[PDB]
């Protein structure tokens, strides 16, 4: 067959490459042959691509598990059969532990192989399924959005839409989550994404005024679908925004399927739906793990019996074509902090696109003012139109100063007659001024001729026309290099003549001592 894409609704179904997987529960999900699956699965993802051994290198491949007994040329015409009914077969790069890690410069590789493996097989795109480690690891955020534009770009060619879909974890899609540069590279290239909203047991969202509404909380199921997706296709709560028409609900078959996530009452994903679609924003479909979970059996051998397609199949079908939202974005906007008198350019780093991935950034517009000669906050907000919508993004600029810094204005003991100079080891700094020694004033002096402390007060003048300023003391202790009799102990005795210093002055003892204190003794007493 021709590459077949999707215009409508889907219903999304995972293909497992391999036979007799163990369920969550203890169930078992059969291998099953392509055509067996139910038509009412429109799109189908071959699961999956990823590194078989590193052997052959790090560019990751597909290889048919033959224990399916589909040989590769019946497997190509079970393809050729479903492409000919008008659904989708898309090969699933990633999976539960599927370590790929690509360095910058694999991305013509890559998109040679996904082209070699989708001209072989047949393939209609693919679903971007990277989990743990491999959404991150080395280059793969860079390399995978970058091989996939060249494998769109060259169907392009043809006319043909490869199709790019995602399946990332909800809880990557914060707003600067580790998902974020696959869809924002990627806008305008993708179809639709599939997040899972299973596995994740206790996480979820906290809405303002209703409280935490968690994947595993089954009393709320109807607000978790409902909150979850319209913050996603608004961009709202935190999370990255993607369009109602490119969302799709990813859900586990059966509890087998999945450890959390199953929808145990279908109502709360009617009725969900439903509410979205009432605001205006109906979804664009439904996705699965998996056919074979669907097809599988539970631990006492009893047959799951397609209990999924049977909730959701024709609800979703039975709906209208998507209605596309054409609103641009804006990337790179953040809040930034620039020192006084800095200079500040209010476009750098920022860039927009339409909603078909195509650059805008020049048709970005700005206003407010910032004025980095005074301090304080000031509000940019940039706009930009396409398509007959407009988006607009916020920042602000905040204009702050530092102190400078004194060195060297440390209290100090100098001896009598010795050359004091206050300035010598003094200095100041500040980080846009820079040496500001000369800007230093000192009040007071020192005599180092006369016994005694002496208090300087240095002060700095700064900024602009010298208008700010800051202020330390020191002390300079002048002390005599004089020789004086030992200082007065209270534990010491002392006899007839010894004499020693105390309180200022030196004092001769009349007779035997031990622990009276000089000056305290009288007009007739021991010290005098
Ligand atoms: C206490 C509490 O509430 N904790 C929360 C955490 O649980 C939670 O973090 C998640 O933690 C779970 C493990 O507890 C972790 O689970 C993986 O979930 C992924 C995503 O769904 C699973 O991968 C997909 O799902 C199916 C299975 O449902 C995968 O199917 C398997 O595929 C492999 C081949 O790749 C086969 O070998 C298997 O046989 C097959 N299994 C079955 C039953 O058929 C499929 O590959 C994946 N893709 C799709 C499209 O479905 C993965 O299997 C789960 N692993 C395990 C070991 O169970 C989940 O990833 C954690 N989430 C994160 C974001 O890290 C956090 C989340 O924030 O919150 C609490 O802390
Ligand atoms: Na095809």
């Amino acid at each position: 067959g021709t590459i077949t894409s999707q215009d409508d609704n889907v219903v999304v179904g995972y293909w497992h490459n391999w036979c007799d997987g163990r369920g969550y529960q203890g169930g078992n999900a059969p291998c099953v042959e392509l055509k067996t699956v139910n038509p009412q699965y429109n799109v189908v993802n071959i699961s999956f691509m990823k590194v078989y051994d590193i052997a052959e290198g790090r560019i990751p491949t597909f290889k048919l598990d033959p224990t399916i007994a589909l040989s590769e040329a019946e497997f190509i015409a079970q393809i050729d059969t479903l492409n000919s009914q008008g659904r989708s077969v898309l090969i699933a790069l990633g999976g539960a532990d599927a370590h790929i890690e690509l360095t910058r410069g694999d991305e013509d590789a890559l998109a040679a192989e996904i082209i070699r493996l989708t001209d072989l097989y047949g393939f209609d795109g693919l679903d971007i399924d990277l989990q743990q480690a491999a959404i991150t690891a080395k280059d793969n955020q860079f390399v995978i959005p970058a091989a996939l534009k060249m494998v769109k770009e060259h169907y392009r060619k043809t006319g043909d839409n490869f199709m790019i879909t995602m399946a990332p974890e909800f809880p990557y899609l914060t707003a600067n989550g580790a998902y974020t540069p696959y869809l924002t590279e990627l806008d305008g290239y993708y179809d639709f994404i599939n997040p899972q909203f299973y596995n994740q047991g206790g996480d979820g969202l906290w809405i303002e005024g209703v409280g935490w509404i968690a994947q595993n909380n089954d009393a709320l199921k109807e607000e978790f679908i409902y909150y979850i997706a319209d913050s996603l296709i608004n961009g709202t709560r935190n999370y990255h925004k993607i369009p109602h028409d490119k969302l799709v609900f990813g859900l586990p078959s059966n509890i087998d399927a999945a450890a959390t996530g199953y929808i145990q009452d279908p109502q709360d994903l009617y009725k969900a739906f439903d509410r979205l679609k009432a605001q205006g924003q109906p979804l664009r479909g439904v996705m699965t793990w998996s056919v074979n979970w669907d097809m599988g059996t539970d631990a006492a051998n009893n047959s799951y019996n397609q209990q999924f397609i049977k909730d959701y199949g024709n609800f979703i079908h039975n709906q209208l074509p998507p209605v596309t939202d054409m609103t641009p974005t804006l990337s790179g906007i953040v809040d930034t902090r620039v020192e006084l008198d800095s200079h500040f350019d209010p476009l750098i780093g920022i860039t927009a696109k339409d909603y078909q991935g195509n650059d805008i950034t020049a048709d970005v517009t700005v206003s407010g003012s910032v004025n980095t000669n005074q301090v304080g906050d000031y509000l940019l907000t940039y706009s930009v139109s396409s398509d007959d919508e407009t988006t607009n993004q916020p920042r602000k600029i905040t204009v702050y100063e530092i102190l400078p810094a004194f060195t060297g204005i440390t209290d100090t003991t100098v001896v009598i007659d010795s050359e004091f100079d206050p300035m010598q080891g003094v200095s100041a700094s500040h980080p846009t001024q820079g040496d500001l020694t000369a800007n230093i004033t000192v009040t007071g002096e020192v005599d180092t001729n006369v016994v005694g402390v002496y208090e300087l007060t240095y002060q700095l003048f700064y900024g602009q026309d010298n208008q700010q300023n800051m202020t330390d003391k020191r002390i300079v202790t002048v002390v005599t290099d004089a020789v004086s009799d030992d200082d007065w102990q209270v534990g010491s005795t002392y006899v007839k003549d010894d004499k020693v210093t105390h309180n200022g002055a030196t004092w001769t003892a009349q007779w035997w001592t031990k622990g009276e204190e000089p000056g305290t003794t009288g007009e007739w007493g021991v010290w005098r």
